[PDB]
DNA sequence: AAAAAAAAAAAAAAAAAAAAAAAAAAAAAAAAAAAA
């Protein structure tokens, strides 16, 4: 699971790769760490950022106020993991937005997939990805 | 006191060649058809 956020990452990175084929395979790497991610176990299947952050501050304020330190603890880091994801995720559904215009139609193709896959978890920023795909026309 | 002969502007066509636009070669990914 640790291994996972560097390759969303890396993946976020080579997003920006002038390389066609590079970016489509970037593309699909994306789309199946977000088809399947260990951030399950508790409210799964929905990535919202202004939730993931209340709970964030419910966590931390419960903390303030023997298992409850580690407890609590591990928690917030799982916490923090998952808005980290969250963010790379939303770099990179703009990223990807705005790559939506691309010569090779296989680009295309995947960037679409990937934006409904993202629209399909509830997020903030998927209709704005859907919005940029409403003009493909 | 016309008439050859040399010098000089004016003007055709001809030869030239490397630089750039356009097309082919090579490796790899994707889509359709055939065999198990």
């Amino acid at each position: 699971n640790k291994s996972k956020a560097k390759f969303t990452s890396l993946a976020v990175r080579s997003l920006q790769d002038r390389s066609s084929l590079v970016r489509r395979n970037s593309v699909k790497l994306l789309s199946k760490l977000l088809l399947k991610h260990p951030f399950k176990a508790i409210h799964g299947s929905q990535l919202r950022l202004s939730e993931w952050e209340e709970y964030l501050k419910g966590s931390e304020s419960q903390l303030n106020s023997t298992s409850v330190l580690m407890k609590l603890k591990l928690m917030i880091v799982y916490y923090k993991d998952a808005i980290s994801f969250i963010k790379e995720i939303h770099k990179s559904i703009e990223l990807i937005s705005n790559l939506l215009f691309s010569k090779n139609r296989n680009e295309v193709l995947e960037s679409m997939d990937f934006l409904v896959l993202a629209d399909a978890f509830d997020i903030e920023l998927s209709e704005f990805g859907i919005k940029k795909m409403l003009h493909l026309v």
